[PDB]
């Protein structure tokens, strides 16, 4: 009975520092293999991104403390307002519930968008999740800038890579050697001149990723954007509730 | 890069080496979940079969899991003390387990309840926590703790719902009858007042579920519904749980 | 080496970057300690001067310390938010501060109380804890918290010991006399029964002690681009600026904080 | 008061995992410079080590949870029994108390051993202190082995270095360049063949360090949840009033030394 419950004293809770912005980032586990197994289109599978986006928006609509979400590829980052008391700011609760939620929402929406690709039990969509604290909103701006810069680099690379492979019939291995050394202008030239692709004409979602933001009128409703957030300061300034 | 410094704000937790790790998952809002999908009360057999299939599948994927114990909407997994899965990072281990149990549950649900398709607002989610134990006797006491808790809670729920269904008590009147009572009292209340013999309840409901890796010439996963609190020989004949 | 793996069991705690750090040290068993060396009651001036000398000395050695507040057997130190002392290691920051205050206290004690050599079973020990605050408004409220506490404990102790020393009550009956009492009552007890006006007590006893780094020609001149020899000059001025001591209200006087912008930066 | 006390909620305590061995290691801050300022004898200053040993033994006689201590140079490691509840196993409390205790005990004993070299305010003996958890006693064995091997390595280097400088009248740079590359056996010969010094003739304390142990005579091992209340208190009494013995011996390779002291494991 009560002779075993002392083992409860070995648990250690981690209460995240109060009045600090929390970022929760989730990223698909082994999604390179996952995207091969389910034959994702390359470089970008549109419906696969729409599954991520439905999952993230659904989560965000469940927790009014999530003010802003940014996603691309197999990742999503969620901004929690600094006065968030969700699960008393317990790190274990916030992170394992977020990876659990994204996982199950992903499975739900996958069966909707891909009815002909039923999930195999050895290839279920799993996510990790980590919480990071940022004490000042300038780090929050820089964080999302970090994630959008990364979206740019990876999409430009992948779009070039997969066009070398699919249009020029290169194998993945010869595509990589072709790109070693190349800078951004080079990849652009290769896409236009060799593959007949104008990179600037790629979908805004592929190039910029996806922003889900909570909108307030008399400072709520969820709106989705595919825009620059790195250099457009007015985008943030007209949204002061992201900071409060 | 001018933005990547933000990575330096991340803080990892590497769990103390050479210590046993328990990962415990527990269903999020499973009161509501069990009502929405019209689970049988006090215990739903097929729901438990879904948990057990999920846990067995996870365990068959991760050779570091030596033992699992489940009852109700929870499961505990023992990782061997020299486990190096994700370099023993707490963030990785716990979010992987909550993600794994969640999706395995969704997968197995559709096998066991083809007639109860999952609703977008009622998916099976789990939390997950890691606990360190520096000595195997604490691992023994840990699984004893969970099994005793299975007993206490199964007794409570079985008694409560039979007071309501057999004696036609209201929820408050049943709660009022149970105030103060200890386990032997609840067992007696069931027999004498509700006409239910608790000892005849299913062993799974009473004892919970143990999944253990069996080695012969010290592998196979075997499922048990047996006492592990007082049977020292059950543990003693399985030294690989310690090692 | 076959034994050095044991180093891997150590766990460092690097305090979150860009946040204010408060270190609070507090004397271990200073009730018993102040009895053993027969401190004057309610306040021993020279014992407080020993604490203030220790804190001023520590602060003169570590330019990241921007502000210190003390009373009784405690001192709190504000580290600027971009402090990199020991790479923000919690273990290093706290045990250094408890060690420093302990040794500075023993040194200054032998200067101020040459006739009371310290006994080996009653050495002055301090704990020390680091606390993070993500916004400067929390730093203001933190120091308000400590100054409100200084007021409360000093009003109680002054009433208590005047009941004992002037009215010849035993400690326990003085304690019972004060059970239930609120602030105006303690004030009345002191005035009407003991002939002491609490408002006439020393500012140091009532308000505590503030040690602040003072800068003269300060502009928030710091940004990531400016570097090299400019930064060394900013660092040099922080070392060779003057520590001023105050016994003033810092709870409600915003202009005191407002005219000292380098505390936030 | 009530509107400001919320700031208390930002504090984060670290409760060290129950029932695991705790090692607290303290090491003197900047004792290289400290040893030069007060003109420590080189390679080893006997009275300086005696100040450390007195400090450690006094601490150890004050805290019955400390079962074993090992010191050499400017460091000491203290072993806490597994069931130690000193300050509820709070890491902030355990560590800042130890760095504080060692610092003040050192200052105290220094004035006993060095009455003519009073401590200067810019050269006080300060210590850091860290707590480390070890879940199995074999790691405790290896920890103290680790520290004694380190003691051997540093004493041998320092003995060779200072004999080259002080006897052979070498400059610091060449003594240092002379030792680059050398292993223990090389150092042993430079001392013997070139300095006429037999390293084994050095004091055992310098070579082996200092072990301080709590000794029990009529010890039987039983430690359990069942025994409680005042029963725990006599075991506390036995532990508080037990003898501290000092040794300067190998503990790396001597299994019988440990096996005959089973109370260290509890
Ligand atoms: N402080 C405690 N002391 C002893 N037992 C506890 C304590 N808190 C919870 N328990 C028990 O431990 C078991 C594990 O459940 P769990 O830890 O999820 O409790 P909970 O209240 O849901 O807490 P959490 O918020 O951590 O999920 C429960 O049966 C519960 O009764
Ligand atoms: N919508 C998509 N369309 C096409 N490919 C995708 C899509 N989403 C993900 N991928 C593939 O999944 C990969 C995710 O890369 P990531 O850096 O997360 O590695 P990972 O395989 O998920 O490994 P990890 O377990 O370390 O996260 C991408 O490189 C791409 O190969
Ligand atoms: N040490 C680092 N410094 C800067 N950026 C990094 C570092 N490690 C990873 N990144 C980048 O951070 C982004 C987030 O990836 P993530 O945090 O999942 O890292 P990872 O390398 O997969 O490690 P893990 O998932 O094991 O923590 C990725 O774009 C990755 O390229
Ligand atoms: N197999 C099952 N049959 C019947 N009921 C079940 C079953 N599994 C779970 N439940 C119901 O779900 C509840 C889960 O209890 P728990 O204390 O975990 O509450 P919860 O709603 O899941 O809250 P939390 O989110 O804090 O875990 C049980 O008390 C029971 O009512
Ligand atoms: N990364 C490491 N790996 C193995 N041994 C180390 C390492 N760092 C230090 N040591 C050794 O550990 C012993 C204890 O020294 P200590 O723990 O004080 O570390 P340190 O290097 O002084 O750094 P700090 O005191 O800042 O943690 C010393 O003998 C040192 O040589
Ligand atoms: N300058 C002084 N004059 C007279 N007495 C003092 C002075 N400074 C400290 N004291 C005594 O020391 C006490 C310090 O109180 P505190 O609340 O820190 O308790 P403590 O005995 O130090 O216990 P702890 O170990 O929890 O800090 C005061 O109550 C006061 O009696
Ligand atoms: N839980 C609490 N909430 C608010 N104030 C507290 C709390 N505990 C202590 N305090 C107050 O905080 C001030 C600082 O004292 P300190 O931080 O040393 O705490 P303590 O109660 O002595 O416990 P410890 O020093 O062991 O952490 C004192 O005024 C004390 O009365
Ligand atoms: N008893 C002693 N006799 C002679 N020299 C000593 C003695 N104790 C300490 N020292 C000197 O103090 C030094 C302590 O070495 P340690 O590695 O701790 O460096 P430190 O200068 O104290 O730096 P840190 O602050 O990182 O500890 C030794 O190298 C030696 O020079
Ligand atoms: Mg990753
Ligand atoms: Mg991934
Ligand atoms: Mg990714
Ligand atoms: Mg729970
Ligand atoms: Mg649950
Ligand atoms: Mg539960
Ligand atoms: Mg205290
Ligand atoms: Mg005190
Ligand atoms: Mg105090
Ligand atoms: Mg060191
Ligand atoms: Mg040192
Ligand atoms: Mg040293």
């Amino acid at each position: 009975n009560s002779k075993y419950e002392y083992v409860k004293l070995f648990e250690k809770e981690n209460y995240l520092l109060p009045d600090t912005y929390i970022i929760i980032r989730v990223d698909g586990k082994g999604f390179h293999k996952f995207s091969q197994f389910y034959e994702f289109e390359k470089p970008n599978d549109l419906k696969a991104l729409q599954v991520m986006n439905s999952a993230a928006e659904k989560l965000m609509s469940k927790y009014s403390d999530v003010m802003l979400a940014y996603g691309d590829s197999d990742e999503y980052s969620f901004l929690l307002r600094k006065n968030c008391q969700l699960y008393e700011r317990r790190e274990m609760k916030l992170t394992t519930l977020f990876s659990s939620l994204m996982s199950t929402y992903y499975m739900y929406f996958w069966s909707q968008y891909f009815p002909d690709k039923p999930l195999h039990i050895d290839h279920l969509p799993n996510f990790d999740a980590r919480a990071v604290l940022y004490p000042d909103f300038k780090h929050i701006r820089n964080y999302f800038s970090w994630r959008q810069v990364d979206c740019h680099i990876n999409n430009l690379y992948n779009t070039t890579f997969w066009n070398l492979v699919l249009k020029l019939k290169m194998t993945p291995q010869q595509a990589e050697q072709r790109l070693m050394g190349t800078v951004a202008s080079d990849k652009n030239e290769i896409l236009f001149k060799e593959c007949g692709v104008n990179y600037n004409n790629e979908s805004e979602m592929y190039k910029k990723g996806t922003i889900i933001v909570r909108e307030f009128e008399n400072y709520a409703e969820l709106k989705i954007y595919h825009v620059d957030i790195i250099n457009d300061d007015s985008w943030w300034k007209s949204r002061p509730w992201l900071k409060d």
